[PDB]
């Protein structure tokens, strides 16, 4: 039953990948639409309907991209429990013993440290785009002088960097769900 515990882990942790991989999509996306913005609301400082109006546009679909991050971040949350959730059962059943299950505990305890630590890396990327949200709506809202559209514009370009610092850390995270999942493919076979 232990092996069987295993695979179907294994299948949840190919699901967790794919959706991990399309959070990376989302906020890749969401930082090229972030400095795009930031650059076309530099330019509004300096000059035009056009110019408001493709702020408004850029704006308005860099906000949906945000959503799409916030809804894939918090869906990989939510599966990160069942992962852990089938952790537990995991746990009880290779107690139930065999050197194969001491080494079956070293790397699901690994494990959990891996899932504590990408659940973490999950919960500021929620945060950055939450507050990519707000800064783009205030951005429509001013739209509607240039030293306040400077300030804006610099605030979003610091929320692009630390955007790309949770891109890091989100890659690094999947490498190390991807290497404990291979442990458990070599230990069980």
């Amino acid at each position: 039953e232990v092996a069987e515990e295993i695979l179907r882990l294994l299948r949840e942790h190919e699901e967790l990948l794919r959706e991990h991989e399309r959070l990376l999509k989302e906020a890749r996306e969401l930082a090229e639409r972030l400095e795009e913005l930031a650059r076309r609301l530099e330019e509004l400082a300096r000059r035009d309907e056009e110019a408001v109006r493709q702020v408004e546009e850029a704006a308005r679909e860099a906000e949906r991209v945000a959503r799409e991050l916030e809804k894939s971040a918090r869906r990989l949350q939510e599966s990160i429990r069942e992962l852990r959730r089938l952790l537990k059962e995991l746990r009880e059943l290779l107690r139930e013993l065999r050197k194969i299950a001491e080494e079956l505990e070293r790397i699901a305890e690994e494990a959990q440290r891996i899932l504590e630590e990408t659940e973490r890396i999950l919960r500021e990327t929620v945060r950055i785009a939450q507050e990519a949200v707000r800064l783009l709506q205030e951005a429509r809202r001013r739209a509607k002088g240039s030293e306040e559209i400077e300030k804006l514009a610099r605030e979003i370009k610091r929320a692009v960097e630390e955007l790309q610092k949770a891109l890091e850390e989100n890659e690094r995270a999947i490498r190390l769900n991807k290497e404990a999942a291979r442990k458990f493919e070599e230990a069980v076979e």
